[PDB]
């Protein structure tokens, strides 16, 4: 029944929005400047980073900026756990696997949403209250100026497909209940809610966006984006530890990070 379906997608829908305080839409709302209800902050070089203090409520600047990626992340993390804990099923799962099902999910969630705050040009820092451009942090002495660069080629490419926060919300809870994980100890029961997840998103999509073939198909395929940019993400770090000798990860993200 259909009817199921449009409830579950009703029902993650509204716990997304419960869950994550800057939505696609507000992030598209301060970045199309005509809705200047709220305009952000630019900083593009030296000078605007350090003035982005005096209005935002914000040791190498590279490192600074790398920090603040981190703090977010953090703070991304427990949105998705707390996102998580309302997908149907998930809390009755084995505690183990709900463990590695947020593990390996976390940072594949974080780039799918970090493409709503980006466009072409840059990203929206600080709940939208900032904007910081593509070519700064391009310019960021190596390794952190190669950082951002595939994050943002993602975005563009996944920004295309025109989601809105009601199909990410789905996209996402697929995501999570991935059976596929290294470790899971019972397979099964994640596959069940993953395919009552992807019936869902189907349909969604098929209501939402009736004139965009196969975007279903085409959503499902950036799965394998997602996985190939946090790959390279660990390979960057590794770099990181070997040569900031005196830089801290911080542990919540620590233990998430295991390579292989
Ligand atoms: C580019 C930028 O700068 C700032 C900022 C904020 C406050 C002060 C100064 C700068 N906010 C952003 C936007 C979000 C950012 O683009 C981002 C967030 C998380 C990850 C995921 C990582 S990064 C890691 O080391 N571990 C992770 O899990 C990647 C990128």
């Amino acid at each position: 029944e259909s009817a199921d379906l449009r409830a579950l997608a009703k029902h993650l829908y509204d716990s997304y929005i419960k869950s994550f305080p800057l939505t696609k839409a507000k992030a598209r709302a301060i970045l199309t400047g005509k809705t200047t209800d709220k305009s952000p902050f630019v900083i593009y070089d030296m000078n605007s980073l350090m003035m982005g203090e005096d209005k935002i409520k914000f040791k190498e600047v590279a490192i600074r900026i790398f920090q603040g990626c981190q703090f977010r992340s953090v703070e991304a993390v427990q949105e998705i756990t707390e996102y998580a804990k309302s997908i149907p099923g998930f809390v009755n799962l084995d505690l183990n696997d709900q463990v590695t099902l947020l593990k390996y999910g976390v940072h594949e969630i974080i780039y799918t949403m970090l493409a709503s705050l980006m466009n072409k040009d840059g990203v929206l820092i600080s709940e939208g209250q900032g904007f910081m451009t593509r070519e700064f942090l391009k310019s960021l002495r190596k390794p952190f100026g190669d950082f951002m660069e595939p994050k943002f080629e993602f975005a563009v490419k996944f920004n295309a497909l025109e989601l809105d926060d009601s199909d990410l919300a789905i996209f996402i809870a697929v995501i999570i209940l991935s059976g596929d994980r290294p470790g899971l100890l019972n397979v099964k029961p994640i596959e069940d809610i993953q395919d009552n997840l992807l019936q869902a998103l189907e349909l969604q999509l098929k209501l939402n966006h009736p004139e965009s073939s196969q975007l279903f198909a085409k959503l499902l395929q950036k799965m394998t984006d997602l996985r190939q940019i946090v790959t390279e993400h660990v390979q960057l770090l590794q770099v990181i530890k070997k040569t900031e000798t005196d830089m801290s990860l911080h542990p919540l993200l620590q233990e998430i990070y295991k390579d292989l």
